């Protein structure tokens, strides 16, 4: 029953959506960020100082030793690969055996304050670290169980560090999440869930680029990013065109770098003033799109920081896209759907939408 993962997920403001879940025997309970950009289960097992609880493998009979190492730098963290036993209390009723990278040591990894421990990588083996081979979470829970291969976010913000809360229905779709119809996008590659936007209008007014720009070098939908993120050149155009829409009323440019912070008091924000955003995604027909359309509600977040950034590794459609729907990764049928979130956040002249069908390309794809 569904109804039982309805709020499974919790966080702050920023600092991701994670779930409650058990590791080792008896079961240890650890708070685990949902990232649908990642594809490995790592989880603290060492002490840190923004760690209150940890993942200890000596404490757990039913851990077993891969004797294998593991180094992830970037921008880092380096583990040790073993297997245990991993439940999801307000999740599925089953228990799999996942395999864990038990992080011993990191940096800048771990965020202050943000009550998880460790991270539930749902994307595909692909990108998993230190590769393909080892079998991600989602993967082992669909073969070791007879749950179907399918997961669905409904991420809901703050909404008038603040608290957020969402859920996210493992093995199916949970109608009371959403209302009207949902759409698909075709998943273009299983690594990351990459899609293909093949349009994009700021308040009724298309962009006007070459497709291809929306996904260089590539477009991806991941729980485990705040912000909208987009290509140098679909940033700077989209951020012309929000500054001219909003006008009336100047910021500083460290606010549109994501950087400082804009206020007003109490129900004074002039949202009215802020455009809204469509994103096309390509549909499973061909020529056939649909969009889904976002409010200053969403790429504001709570005074407000702007949440749209450039990015230099492709569009990424985080957290503050998420929020407004719910978001299904029907990993069966290679396809995510999004439809109007029961919960997201909107005025009394505007609303989050999901629309189509909209005629529009193939080669909208970045190879
Ligand atoms: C296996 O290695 C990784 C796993 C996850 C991530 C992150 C990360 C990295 C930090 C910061 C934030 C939350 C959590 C810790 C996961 C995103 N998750 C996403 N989606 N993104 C874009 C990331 O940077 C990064 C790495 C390197």
């Amino acid at each position: 029953s569904f109804v039982e993962m309805v709020d499974n997920l919790r966080g702050k403001s920023g600092q991701g959506y994670y779930v409650e879940m058990t590791v080792g025997s008896p079961p240890q309970t650890l708070n685990i960020l949902v990232d649908t950009g990642s594809s490995n289960f790592a989880v603290g097992a060492a002490p840190h100082p923004f760690l209150h609880r940890y993942y200890q493998r000596q404490l757990s009979s039913t851990y077993r030793d891969l004797r294998k190492g593991v180094y992830v730098p970037y921008t880092k963290w380096e583990g040790e690969l073993g297997t245990d036993l991993v439940s999801i209390p307000h999740g599925p009723n089953v228990t799999v055996r996942a395999n864990i990278a038990a992080i011993t040591e990191s940096d800048k990894f771990f965020i202050n304050g943000s009550n998880w421990e460790g991270i539930l990588g749902l994307a595909y083996a692909e990108i998993a670290r230190p590769d393909d081979s080892l079998e991600p979470f989602f993967d082992s829970l669909v073969k070791q169980t007879h749950v179907p291969n399918l997961f669905s976010l409904q991420l809901c913000g703050a909404g008038f560090l603040a608290s957020v809360g969402g859920s996210m229905i493992i093995g199916g779709i949970d109608h009371s999440l959403y209302t009207g119809s949902l759409w698909y996008t075709p998943i273009r590659r299983e690594w990351y869930y990459e899609v293909i936007i093949v349009r994009v209008e700021i308040n009724g007014q298309d962009l006007k680029m070459d497709c291809k720009e929306y996904n260089y070098d590539k477009s991806i939908v991941d729980s485990g990013t705040t912000n909208l993120r987009l290509p140098k050149k679909v940033f700077e155009a989209a951020v012309k065109s929000i500054k001219a829409a909003s006008s009336t009323e100047k910021f500083p440019d460290g606010f549109w770098l994501g950087e400082q912070l804009v206020c007003w008091q109490a129900g004074t924000t002039p949202w009215n003033i802020f455009p809204v955003i469509s994103l096309y995604l390509m549909g499973e027909v061909t020529n056939q799109s649909f969009r889904i359309t976002i409010l200053p509600q969403q790429y504001l977040r709570p005074c407000y920081k702007f949440a749209i950034s450039q990015s230099s590794t492709g569009t990424v459609m985080g957290a503050v896209i998420m929020e407004g729907f719910y978001v299904v990764f029907d990993r069966a049928r290679k396809r995510i759907g999004f439809a109007v979130s029961a919960c997201h956040v909107h005025d009394e002249f505007r609303t989050a939408a999901v629309e189509g069908p909209f005629v529009t390309m193939e080669d909208c794809g970045y190879n």
